[PDB]
């Protein structure tokens, strides 16, 4: 289930951090209005660049932190209003939020591995909720 794919994510989480969010700005190219160092760059040219990796690395520690404190996939209040309060996401709406997790449940089902999809689809709609109660437009 969802607790088990954290762990499952954990354990590689440099690679999946990186296939999820390419998986993500390959989905919607135009995402990258918000990323505008990642234009005319292949993925294997994205990887190489320093904050491509750092930055990725830390949105999904961040990321599998709120989903283990979240209880049936509903995340602590306290962790939307930081994500929203954050100054690295003033530019963000909670649409940016739904186009990240269509493509991680996208990608969970497409992997040969036995990801508790529907849970994250629920996790993604379920933050949206608490980032609109919390204050992101
Ligand atoms: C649950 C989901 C997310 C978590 C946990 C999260 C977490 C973080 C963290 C920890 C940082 C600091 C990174 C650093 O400076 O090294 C960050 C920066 C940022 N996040 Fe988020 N984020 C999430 C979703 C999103 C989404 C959906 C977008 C836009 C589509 C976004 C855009 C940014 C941007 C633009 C920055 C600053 C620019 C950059 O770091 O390259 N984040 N995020
Ligand atoms: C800044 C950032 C945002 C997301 Cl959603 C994914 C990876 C990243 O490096």
């Amino acid at each position: 289930g969802f607790k088990q794919d954290i762990a499952t994510l954990r354990g590689d989480l440099r690679t999946y951090a990186q296939d999820i969010f390419l998986a993500f700005l390959n989905k919607y190219p135009d995402e990258k209005r918000n990323f505008k160092n990642y234009v005319g760059k292949s993925d294997q040219e994205l990887k190489s660049m320093a904050k491509f990796g750092d930055h990725t690395e830390k949105v999904f520690n961040l990321m599998m932190e709120v989903a283990d404190r979240a209880t049936d996939c509903v995340p602590l209040a306290s962790d939307a209003s930081t994500l929203v309060q954050m100054k690295q996401h003033s530019g963000l709406t909670t649409g940016n939020f739904e186009k990240l997790f269509v493509a991680l449940v996208e990608y969970m089902r497409a992997s040969g591995q036995s990801f508790d999809s529907q849970s994250w689809d629920r996790f993604g709609k379920n933050l949206v909720s608490a980032l609109s109660s919390a204050g992101m437009k």
